[PDB]
C-alpha cells in the first residue's frame, strides 16, 4: 500500500462504525496526474486504537484483494500509519452502504435493479472466485452504490465490493454467531473452514437482505437462537419479493461442496 501522510488527511463527518473500526468521510491532498493539486473525498476507515492486535487481518485482506484490479472492487489509495491510528484511505463511494440504501429506498427498488445489482454483485464474487481469493464477508452492508438507476438514460446501478475487514479466523466467536446467517454453518463449526465456498453461502444471505429493503434476517433471533438455527438446519424465508429465493436457498447450502459456481450463479440470474 501507498503510505499517505497525515499531514494531507483531513477528518470530516462520522458516517459510522466497522467491525472494529470507525468511519469518517475525509479529504486527501494529493498531487495527481500531470502534476496537478488535488483535494480528494476520501473514506476513512479506522481500527480502534483499542483493537491495534486485528491490525494484520485488516490491512492484509484489503491489501490482498487490491493487487486484483477490478470495476466491481472497492478502490483503496494507500494507508496512513501516522501517529497511534491505522487508516485505511479509500475512495469515497457517493451514495454508501447498500443496506441503508435499501431501506431508505425500498418503495423505489423493483426486481429489475434487485437483479441488476445481483448480477453485478456476481459478476465481482466470479472474478474473486477464479483468483481464488477468499472475501470471507459479503453481505449489504459491504455493497456500495457508485451510481443510482437512471431510467431517464437507461443507467443501471452500479456497485462495488468493498474490502473484506478482519478475517472471521480470527475475530471473537461472540462476533461470528451475532453475523450469523452470512457466516456459514461450517465456519460457527470451525472459523478455519473459511473456503471459497463461504463467500457463496453469504451471497445467498446477502441476496436476502437485497430482496427484503434492508432487513437484516435472524435480527430478531439473539445469538443462542441463532447456533440453534443452524443447528437444526433451518433456511431463510423467502422475501416476500421471492423471485430470488430458490437462488438464494441454492446458494446457502447447508453442504459447502453443493453450493453452485458462480458462473452457474451468473447463468442462473440471467434467466430470470
Ligand atoms: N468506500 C465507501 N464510501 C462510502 N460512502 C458513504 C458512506 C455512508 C454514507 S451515508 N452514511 O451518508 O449514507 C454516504 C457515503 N462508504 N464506504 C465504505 O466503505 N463504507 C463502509 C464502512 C464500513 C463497513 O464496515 C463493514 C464491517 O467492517 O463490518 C463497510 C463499508
Amino acid at each position: 500500500f501507498h503510505k499517505i501522510r497525515n499531514e494531507d488527511l483531513i477528518f470530516n463527518e462520522s458516517l459510522g462504525q466497522g467491525t472494529f473500526t470507525k468511519i469518517f468521510k475525509g479529504v486527501r491532498r494529493e498531487v495527481g496526474d500531470y502534476g496537478q493539486l488535488h483535494e480528494t473525498e476520501v473514506l476513512l476507515k479506522v481500527l480502534d486504537k483499542a483493537h491495534r492486535n486485528y491490525s494484520e487481518s485488516f490491512f492484509e485482506a484489503a491489501s490482498m484483494m487490491s493487487k486484483l484490479s477490478h470495476k466491481h472492487l472497492v478502490l483503496n489509495y494507500g494507508v496512513c500509519v501516522c501517529g497511534d491510528e491505522n487508516i485505511l484511505v479509500q475512495e469515497f463511494v457517493k451514495f454508501g452502504s447498500l443496506d441503508t440504501y435499501l431501506k431508505k429506498n425500498k418503495n423505489c427498488i423493483n426486481i429489475l435493479w434487485k437483479l441488476e445489482v445481483a448480477k453485478q454483485l456476481a459478476a465481482a464474487m466470479h472474478f474473486l472466485e477464479e483468483n481464488t481469493l477468499i472475501h470471507g464477508n459479503v453481505c449489504a452492508k459491504n455493497i456500495l452504490l457508485i451510481r443510482e438507476e437512471d431510467r431517464k438514460t437507461g443507467n443501471p446501478p452500479f456497485i462495488k465490493l468493498s474490502d473484506p475487514g478482519i478475517s472471521i479466523t480470527v475475530l471473537p466467536k461472540d462476533i461470528l454467531q451475532e453475523r450469523i446467517p452470512w457466516v456459514p454453518p461450517e465456519c460457527i463449526e470451525n472459523p478455519k473452514n473459511l473456503n471459497l465456498a463461504t463467500d457463496k453461502w453469504s451471497f445467498g444471505t446477502t441476496l436476502w437482505e437485497i430482496c427484503s429493503g434492508g432487513d437484516k434476517p435472524l435480527s430478531a433471533l439473539d445469538s443462542q437462537r441463532k447456533l440453534q438455527f443452524y443447528e437444526d438446519r433451518h433456511q431463510l424465508p423467502a422475501p416476500k419479493a421471492a423471485e430470488l429465493a430458490n437462488l438464494i436457498n441454492n446458494c446457502m447450502d447447508y453442504e459447502p461442496d453443493h453450493r453452485p459456481s458462480f458462473r452457474a450463479i451468473i447463468r442462473d440470474l440471467n434467466s430470470l
